[PDB]
């Protein structure tokens, strides 16, 4: 019992992590196989940020401008590209400690865990969520760029996320591993605000089941609602709509329960109406929603 | 910027994870050295469990009966002792991958990382902290007795806890690694019951500290307060009381702020009396009280 934000074991990934430097930048880079990857503003100045003309700027670039330290050992690089917003570096070495690895785009919602690392190496392991606006409320100081966000499945790491950028309001913007920035953010010093950060319904209603598996019970209530009636009080609130593919992911924790998705919905739905009026739910005064449906599972089966 | 409920990166400790089985109970291991450590309740049956003699049920056990796994490979035991609440399996093998280490007994409101095990695999890793009572809120299901908590210092991984049992409540209580239990609890099924789990003061005001590091600033008030004014109102709400020995730690954060500790006490006192109003600090709508100053350091600096 007890119920906890739990990120993945981060092992396999340290054992990825580069330090790369071009020029006076310095910043992290994941090595796979025999490429390093890392996000392309690693060739920029403070200068260059403002309006940076990637193109024009790799043109000044040679595979020797790129340091790429593993530990305390250079890496010597054969090769270079750029493929979106991230650089490819060829070394002449396959990382030896490569685990079996996907690249795979997440959809907002998901959750991944972080680790954070300055100068390629490791400081901290959180688990956060690509929210609805495509922006993460990560943890990240200056030289974090490049950390990398992951899930795992048994032996198989799915690289979903690398770190680029801070927005003016603290939140964070990044990549997948193919250079392709989430939502509309890019990779320049310029205002880019965030929209509308909606809370993700699917990830409060699968927290309030792991409620009722650890004893937290005192908020649901002798309701019921529809999809529809739920979905005119979850838009009030900024929270996502509710759809049947929803509905049908949360049908392992309804079973598990006994309690139907839409009586959880009526429980959420009097929740944000009410408020807590003092009290908490799994040690929080706030509805959670940094936990999936399969994260739930997950923790209260014990999957390695 | 941005401030998460961050573990330390787990790597070391995952290759230090081996599966310990005597008779039909499997539970964790720590393989340090030569040596792996466990918890004594291995050798116990379910029905053991209710009253316990381990000195006897012990002179039942050989060398062969504690069966050791590292991965999908057999550990040769060749020798056994009991410390306090643990068993040390000595076998004949060192682990390649033992990092440096020590083994620390914590005070109640340090925190550290868990690196939760089943079957000596690693499932997850999150953060946590002793409470005042001695208990700390984990995420455990059966088979994860053995599963360790601790502290990384660079390069040397401070092991302080091993998860042992579960209460009736909910919470968890474990020893450290020479096996005394934290707080009053015995290896033993039978009625436990934990003292009141007050705030951990200190911690809420690092994390405050940390809040307007990142920008959370409105709870800041025109106040000021004295210790003893400060610990009348922590009193009334089961927060531990301030020393000047906690002024003096949180040092360095008032330093980077410019705001005096006994100012932010007065900003907590008015937290405390007035509530947070629907308000969040760093997306909490409670006092955080799991990150101790140093972790506020740590993670606001980017120590690797
Ligand atoms: C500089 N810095 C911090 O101090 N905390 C950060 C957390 N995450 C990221 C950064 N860095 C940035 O955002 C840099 C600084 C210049 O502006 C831009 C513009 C676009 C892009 Cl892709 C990167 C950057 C951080
Ligand atoms: C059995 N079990 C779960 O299902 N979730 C647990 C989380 N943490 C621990 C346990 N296990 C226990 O607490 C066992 C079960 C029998 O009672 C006792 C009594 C004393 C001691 Cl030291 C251990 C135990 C858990």
């Amino acid at each position: 019992s007890g119920f906890r934000k739990m990120a993945f074991p981060s092992g396999k990934v340290e054992g990825c992590m580069v330090q790369v430097t071009c020029g006076t930048t310095t910043l992290n880079g994941l090595w796979l196989d025999d490429v390093v990857y890392c996000p392309r503003h690693v060739i920029c100045t403070s200068e260059d940020m403002l309006n940076p003309n990637y193109e024009d700027l790799l043109i000044r670039k040679s595979n020797h401008n790129f340091l790429v330290q593993a530990g305390n050992v250079q890496l010597r690089v054969i090769g270079h590209s750029m493929q979106n917003c991230v650089l490819k570096l060829k070394v002449d070495t396959a990382n030896p400690k490569t685990p079996k690895y996907k690249f795979v785009r997440i959809q907002p919602g998901q959750t991944f865990s972080v680790l954070a690392c300055y100068n390629g190496s490791p400081s901290g392991v959180y688990q956060c969520a690509m929210r609805p606006n495509f922006t993460i409320k990560g943890s990240f100081l200056n030289g974090s760029c490049g950390s990398v966000g992951f899930n795992i499945d048994y032996d198989c790491v799915s690289f979903c996320y690398m770190h680029h950028m801070e927005l003016p309001t603290g939140v964070h913007a990044g990549t997948d591993l193919e250079g392709n920035f989430y939502g509309p953010f890019v990779d320049r010093q310029t205002a880019q605000a965030a929209g509308t950060d909606t809370t993700i319904t699917v990830n409060v209603l699968a927290w309030l089941y792991a409620a009722v598996i650890n004893g937290d019970r005192w908020f649901l209530n002798r309701f019921t609602t529809t999809l529809n009636d739920f979905n005119l009080v979850a838009m009030k609130y900024n929270y996502e709509p509710l759809t049947q593919d929803h509905v049908d992911i949360l049908g392992p924790l309804s079973a598990q329960t006994g309690i139907a998705v839409l009586d959880m919905c009526a429980s959420l739905k009097e929740l944000l109406q009410n408020g807590m009026n003092g009290r908490t739910i799994l040690g929080s005064a706030l509805l959670e929603d940094e936990f999936t449906p399969f994260d739930v599972v997950r923790q209260c089966s014990g999957v390695t």
